[PDB]
């Protein structure tokens, strides 16, 4: 029983989308005697993360309508480090991408320890068959899903569909393969995203 | 399967420690026609948070010292609602409390939805009985684990020992007994504390 955390380091200095300076995360502190108490301040786009419908509508679902029973459940991570560019429908065609599965995809982008401009992202004509074809949620080993895309139909094509989206994963230290995911984002109520805590369990049971 | 919530909801107006409005978290949002995206502003021990070794020292261990694999096990979760002003040695000698077990504390914090000046607490009797039994954790529905208490005895027992603190549960709907516990923190580097989704699954194997 192996824990692997595919989780982000959270830090002033880290990679942040664009390198933008305002979505650096703030923490202060403040040491009155020996206790120590600090505040953060952060995007919740910041590293591991989980998008709502909110982002990309606006009567759209929060953080909270999406039940921890569907981040705390069983996922597949689909390895496409050989892909160029984005993923396409070509690239999940050839996959075991059933109904109701939550897929995890380990591309080039777990191997920059930067942020990289032209990450490897989901293409629309991947998103709309991954729609199609049911799957509970995708996750992603980058800050955000899709880019090159305006009106953002990647992502407008998996939340209309209620599929759960998982942006910021580490896994380059993980095979392909099924595992146990555990995405624990912060209690936040009615907001856009929340940022996760990611575990993969091998507890093939 | 099921998943017990034990993780407070955070959110400006939430209870925080004494009311201290300063403690509440803060957020901004912003609304390009569909695309929204929001800032969360929060203190590190807002609602269900793990504590550091670092509050309450200083050459202290910060919250990426105490390792998942100790915070993501089967945990004890003891009902002390019969409790009245504190927990002491006598109510932690009589329950089924072993060496490496994780203990959730169960109290009638949990039926108080909002901040009490005169919480339940663990004393300095039981957190040092505690600590020469050699507990891996413990866990308090309250948002501190002691008060009435100068020079922190209570915190400085554990935290000495490498013994975690885990404070904030909601443990009204939770029966006593066994569960595998998901406290699963912020990845925050270098901090005194970090908030903590924490989960409670009955897989019970
Ligand atoms: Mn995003
Ligand atoms: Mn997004
Ligand atoms: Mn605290
Ligand atoms: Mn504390």
């Amino acid at each position: 029983m192996k824990i692997i955390d595919i989780t982000a380091p959270i830090y002033e200095g880290m990679p942040v989308y664009k390198n933008k300076p305002e979505k650096q995360p703030s923490i202060t502190t403040q040491t009155n005697g020996h206790v120590t108490e600090s505040r953060i301040c952060m995007d919740v786009h910041t590293g591991t993360h989980v998008d709502a419908p909110l982002h990309m509508m606006n009567d759209g679902k929060t953080i909270e309508t999406i039940s921890i029973e569907k981040l705390v459940r069983p996922c597949k991570v689909i390895d496409l480090t050989h892909v160029h560019e984005k993923i396409t429908k070509s690239d999940v065609e050839n996959a075991d991408i059933q109904k109701d599965d939550f897929i995890l995809l380990k591309t080039k982008n777990s191997f920059d320890k930067e942020f990289n401009f032209d990450f490897i992202y989901l293409a629309e004509d991947a998103a709309r068959y991954l729609a199609e074809i049911g799957i509970a949620g995708v996750g992603i080993d980058s800050l955000g899903i899709e880019r090159a895309q305006p009106e953002h139909p990647t992502h407008r094509a998996l939340m209309d569909k209620d599929i759960v989206v998982i942006e910021g994963l580490q896994l380059a230290d993980v095979e392909e393969g099924s595992y146990f995911m555990i995405a624990a984002p912060l209690n936040i109520q009615g907001t856009d995203a929340s940022p996760a805590r990611v575990l993969l369990l091998d507890n093939w049971k």
